[PDB]
């Protein structure tokens, strides 16, 4: 209800407010938007302050992170956006600020902010099989999550990015560590070896172990990289077919190519509904679950929107089977 017209650039107080919750439509915004809401973060978050990052380098290390990011269907500015923006949602619902320092809330947002850079838009599996440069780089080893990581530290290396620069080389080397470990856990290669190890450490947690606290991290992280289900249908809905777009593409290559083809990436197999049922019900409602147990206040905020999700894609299943085979 502002007296004058202000520029998009200029975040109403609505939009600052709106931007703490995960019910915030990321459809919305222009990428100048997100960078504005993204830099907004780094201060509210006292990061800023605590860290003494010069204002203008982490407009412009913002800048130059999404100049870094691809124009793929999925893996784009906008998807590094909303893991950014659920991780600050998930600081303010779970009080973070409470359990965690400021260098694993620096971490946890940089990472998030990083962990997909210059992705190529064609999965592991892909640059494995194809035997890409990437591959051949990394010897199959997380190839994509250790490239991301890589363009992370080269942006960061430049001195008019470098938002690190007044942290000093111990504290540096700190947060290095943190987000290397937190963009390599993003890896879905290692979702059940992950799942394992935190679910090990849940039988006794303790919030004072380094041990432990890397592992929720690493869970928190991979949280945020799936969460799109969690936020509200109407927002959640477009991703999926945005993720069916980067798949078919890769998929269509691999057949070009004459490599195998993923069932999950087939046209002839993989369904919008069958391929969320299976996603909501074992990898992200499980997940969450777990998450709930340290976190109570997950279920009723994350936990219910996945559960009217996971009965809406089994409602629509109903609907395609019909309808497909009508078409047969
Ligand atoms: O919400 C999702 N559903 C499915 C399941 C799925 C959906 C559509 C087609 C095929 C699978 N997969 C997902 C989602 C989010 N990220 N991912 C992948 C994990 C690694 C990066 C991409
Ligand atoms: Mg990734
Ligand atoms: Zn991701």
């Amino acid at each position: 209800g502002s007296h004058m017209t202000y520029p998009k650039y200029l975040l109403s107080p609505e939009t600052i407010e709106a931007l703490r919750k995960p019910t915030f439509d990321v459809w919305l915004w222009e990428p100048n938007e997100m960078l504005s809401c993204l830099e907004h973060m780094y201060h509210d978050l006292g990061l800023v302050r605590d860290f003494s990052i010069n204002p203008v380098t982490l407009r412009r290390w913002l800048f130059c992170v999404h100049d870094n990011y691809r124009n793929n269907p999925f893996h784009n500015f906008r998807h590094c956006f909303c893991v950014a923006q659920m991780m600050y949602s998930m600081v303010w619902l779970c009080s973070l600020q409470e359990k965690f320092s400021q260098t694993d809330i620096l971490i946890l947002m940089t990472a998030a902010i990083c962990h997909d850079l210059d992705h190529p838009g064609y999965n592991n599996t892909y640059q494995i099989n194809a035997r890409t440069e990437l591959a051949v780089r990394y010897n199959d080893i997380s190839p994509l999550e250790n490239h991301h990581c890589a363009v992370a530290f080269q942006i960061l290396a430049e001195p008019e990015c470098n938002i690190f620069s007044n942290i000093p080389p111990d504290g540096f080397k700190q947060i290095r560590q943190g987000m290397i470990t937190l963009i390599l856990a993003t890896d879905m290669a290692r979702h059940a070896e992950i799942m394992d190890s935190f679910k090990e450490k849940m039988e006794n947690f303790d919030y004072s172990n380094e041990e432990h606290m890397t592992l929720l991290k690493m869970i928190l992280i991979k949280c945020c990289d799936i969460s799109n289900e969690v936020r509200p249908m109407e927002v959640a809905e477009p991703w999926v077919d945005c993720l069916l777009e980067e798949y078919f593409m890769q998929s269509d290559r691999e057949k070009s190519e004459g490599l195998p083809v993923a069932p999950f990436m087939d046209r002839d197999k993989v369904t919008k509904a069958t391929a969320q049922i299976g996603f909501i019900k074992f990898v992200l409602i499980p997940m969450f679950e777990t998450v709930t147990k340290l976190f109570p206040m997950v279920e009723e905020i994350m936990l219910q929107p996945l559960w009217e999700s996971r009965d809406r894609y089994e409602e629509l299943k109903r609907i395609d089977d019909a309808m497909k085979e009508l078409q047969k």
